[PDB]
Formats: C-alpha cells, sequence, structure tokens
C-alpha cells in the first residue's frame, strides 16, 4: 500500500450488470471518453504462455474440453496485429506493427444483446465518417458497464460492413487492458472474474 484498488466499489446493481444480469431500462448512453487512455492487446500474453493457467483451470473444470481446445479458442478470439490502441480527444488511434491509423469517431448508440443463457450484454457503437481515414468504419466496445463509467478492459469489434455484422461476430474479439498494467496484473484481473 500503495492503493491497490480502482475506483469506486460496485453497487449490487452494478455487480449484477457486470455479470450480465440487468434491466434494460437501466442501460444508458456513454461517450467515447469512457474508453480514454492507452490500451494493450492481450494476444502476446497468450502467445508467451502467461495465460496457460487460465486455460488449464478451465480444462480441469470442463470434462468435455482439453487444454489445447480451450487455448485454440482464445488464440482465435484474441488474435490481432493491433498491439496497442490510444484513445484521447475524441480520437481512436490503432497501432499495428508500429503503423498507425486513426479517426475521430461519432457515437451511434447502444445495442442490448441477449444470449441463450438468459444473460445480456451491451455494445456501444461508433462510426468513422472521415473519408481521409483508413481506420475501421464501424467499431463497438463491449465491457462490463451499462452506464457512464470509465472502462476497466474491453473487447473491441471492428469492420467495414455494418454494425449488425459486428453484433453477429463470434470468432474474433480483440481484447484490451490498460497499458500500464504488468502482465502479471493483467492475468490476475482476467482470473478475477
Ligand atoms: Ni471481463
Amino acid at each position: 500500500h500503495g492503493h491497490h484498488s480502482h475506483g469506486k466499489p460496485l453497487t449490487e446493481v452494478e455487480q449484477k450488470a457486470a455479470n450480465g444480469v440487468f434491466d434494460d431500462a437501466n442501460v444508458q448512453n456513454r461517450t467515447l471518453s469512457d474508453w480514454d487512455g492507452v490500451w494493450q492487446s492481450v494476444y502476446p500474453l497468450l502467445q508467451s504462455g502467461k495465460l496457460d493457467p487460465v486455460f488449464q483451470k478451465k480444462a480441469d473444470a470442463d470434462k468435455t474440453k482439453t487444454f489445447a481446445e480451450i487455448k485454440d479458442y482464445y488464440h482465435k478470439g484474441y488474435a490481432t496485429d493491433i498491439e496497442m490502441i490510444g484513445i484521447e480527444d475524441g480520437i481512436v488511434e490503432f497501432h499495428r506493427n508500429n503503423e498507425t491509423t486513426s479517426c475521430k469517431y461519432d457515437y451511434d448508440g447502444y445495442k442490448i444483446l441477449t444470449y441463450k443463457s438468459g444473460k445480456k450484454g451491451v455494445r456501444y457503437l461508433f462510426e468513422c465518417k472521415d473519408p481521409e481515414s483508413k481506420a475501421p468504419k464501424y467499431i463497438q466496445f463491449s465491457d462490463h458497464i451499462i452506464a457512464p463509467r470509465k472502462s476497466s478492459h474491453f473487447h473491441i469489434f471492428m469492420g467495414n460492413d455494418s454494425q449488425q455484422s459486428l453484433l453477429n461476430e463470434m470468432e474474433n474479439w480483440p481484447t484490451y487492458y490498460p497499458y500500464q498494467l504488468s502482465s502479471e496484473e493483467v492475468v490476475e484481473e482476467m482470473m478475477s472474474h
């Protein structure tokens, strides 16, 4: 200590929401600034073998999967060449093999998704309307939050076809944690929930 936590403790309603249990009437619009900061892809952590304990734990609990099946699922899930994303002043900047593209994204609302389990998630949609940018036309953030609050980590869906295409995406879900975390810290956070 230090001060090891951040930031306000979750209310019971927020903890349920973070776990996919919420009333649609409680979902609110957010702005891009909820994702401000500098963000690291988790994919190299998978590749370095640092996430192997996450996968083994799962393989043990699940009689129907092997470690190899589980790790391959996450390999495809996290795979991206966008090692770092920077968000500031309304602009998303994607770093991809030390090459950057960026756009000042426009917000396009949220979409509430329901799963066969009964649980739900919220996607926050943005669109690039800058004809000079090479950044993806459509992006969506998915994190544990349904109302204005700074994100702890997220999936970001990206493409040039439609928002619906991203709502439907099952196989690839590039995932990002705060850049300043140690790999150990990222693994702890992944493991924590
Ligand atoms: Ni999470």
